[PDB]
């Protein structure tokens, strides 16, 4: 039904491409990209409980959490040290959910020519795996 | 040593003034003030607790956390719908503690003629109280 | 609507004193008085809850518990570091709430001539107290 | 020490159970030791302190174990609001001691018929039965 | 029902405690009641589980209370890994009953002197005394 | 470094086959095997947490546990609705974990002919586990 505390890596279904925060930069407005599979501290996300039954996401080591500056659609996901973004991640089909943020689904934009793409919010066409770390 | 999960009235030691999200408006943007003690919901902060020690706040039935979108000198706190800043509060003095974020101080900003000032961040001149509701 | 587990200063309304157990002293017969704000162990009183949602009240390092001896009109808090009253700490206005034991609602009375005077019991809200995270 | 929980509480060498003399809410009832009934007089809630401390109440009558005059020869008391902190620890596996101020509880057989208040001394072992 | 923690269980029939024979940790090893000793292959753990069932384990010997063929006449052991999944259900104030499968179990008193295996069947209740 | 409480659709890596009580038979003597992803309710498994780090694992509403009758190596994993195997589920790389009972390794057998083979037990880590949140 929901996604229990812990430390996950975070794949996309469609593309079978993790969640990771670009160059494990933990400046601010460091995108959010999906990427092949590495399993370092950039793709690892320790999900947090909150008593309303939001999520928020942060990087191990790295310790920049999933943020979005301004939720719109086609607002980027980034990675910030010290601000996050309260994500709803609900439940499509048996071990595959959605994440949003105000509302707004997650779009997992796969690499173009060797660049990574931010995660977009678009106006459920991407559903993530959760596999324990 | 540190302020427990709960909800508080949060007063600036040196104004008296109680930590306030200004008209109670939930729209990104709006600034967290010192004010007038109301006790309304505009000045009830839940504190909810991370395992790292840090803290963030929000306000009850608006569901505004306090949040700082630039981490820098004379960056304003405001309330945001989604978004959250880790802040790091801190003991000074029994009973009397500093908020911080990214190791940058909260400074209390009494109003001016009727309008009142976003909190801010310095470069402990104000400490705060936290009263249980 | 209810204070959590934590340790408080507690700082009458109506006079803005703190709740002070008299020179520290850890001897049972000790009163609890207000008192001006000093921030002293014998203000940091630990609030310990209980599942029918009484509270117990302590003083940090002196291990003194408030307690009422006889629970009537009139009859004193003091601190015991033994014996321990359970408390109903009841919401009255956001951030103010009123301290009972056995029904009967504390009563803060402020010190005359330099002398504090216990915190007492009135018959059955003239009292309310701030609870102030330590 | 004992965990959490709710017991009835059996004197070792009298296999008599702590017992608030019948059933009476009022303060001043006496704490006795008395044939078992595993009636709610003889269900002690154990609640536990951060210090290692215990306080033990009884079901649905709300009296808490308390001793007013912790000396030696003071009595055990429930009370409908107060309560004494007590120290319960370990003796062999199984089998625990109470005490309150370092005075430990001393359980009193009855005496031509008549309970008799546990009292302090300056000797008595209690099993903890989950109930 | 009972909750977590470690207790010596008796037999309320026999004043029996239940027993790992001879503190063997391999499997096979029956689960008896025998007289009280109060040693690890006395003290049972509880666990509990979410769908009200619990799990025995003693201390230090790590052998969880098992059942291999779950029907009448079936006998408790002990096994290093394997455990079964028990309903321990209120049956007095401070009495239960054990049960695996909905078949409850039976605690068997010494034969000539030696101890026999609790089982199965198709009358005996506990005491569960915090260790 | 471990894995928490939860329920968990369990992925073998080397094959992407899963964990599935063959069938949903709840009856004792049913193989765990691994199978094409269904994610119904024979490949959802309970993960337990015990105090000293083991873990069991329990289907879905059919309420059968992982259960090794005879834990030897070549010993077959089976589903059994009142008795379970404690397990030792230990990180090997990041997100990839392996399976051990009584110090042996789970070794997932794949189907041959159509037909689903038992999870095994290997001599004194050839087979490797993802634990998916459901
Ligand atoms: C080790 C490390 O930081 N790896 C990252 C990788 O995970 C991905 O984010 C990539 C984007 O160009 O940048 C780096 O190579
Ligand atoms: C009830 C309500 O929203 N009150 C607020 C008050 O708390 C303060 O924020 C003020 C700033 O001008 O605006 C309003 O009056
Ligand atoms: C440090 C200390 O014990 N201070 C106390 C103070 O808190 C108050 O109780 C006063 C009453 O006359 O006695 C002392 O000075
Ligand atoms: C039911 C009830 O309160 N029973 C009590 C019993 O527990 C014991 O206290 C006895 C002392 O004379 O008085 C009554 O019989
Ligand atoms: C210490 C120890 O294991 N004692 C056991 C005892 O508990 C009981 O199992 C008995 C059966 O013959 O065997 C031994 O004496
Ligand atoms: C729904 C159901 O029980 N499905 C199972 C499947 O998961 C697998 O175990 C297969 C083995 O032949 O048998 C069944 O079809």
């Amino acid at each position: 039904m929901s996604i229990p505390a812990g430390t996950y890596l975070i794949r996309n279904v469609e593309s079978n491409l993790y969640l990771d925060l670009r160059g494990s930069n933990p400046a601010p407005g460091t995108d959010a990209i999906v990427w092949g599979r590495t399993g370092n501290n950039n793709q690892r996300w320790i999900v947090t409980t909150h008593s309303d039954g939001t999520r928020t996401l942060e990087t191990v080591g790295i310790n920049s959490s999933a943020f979005i500056a301004t939720i719109q659609p086609g607002g980027r996901v980034t990675g910030h040290p010290n601000n996050e973004t309260r994500l709803t991640i609900t439940n499509v089909n048996p071990g595959e959910y959605s994440i949003s943020a105000g509302g707004l689904l997650w779009l997992a934009n796969t690499p173009v020519g060797g660049t990574g793409e931010a995660v977009t919010l678009q106006a459920a066409q991407s559903l993530w795996v959760f596999e324990a770390v």
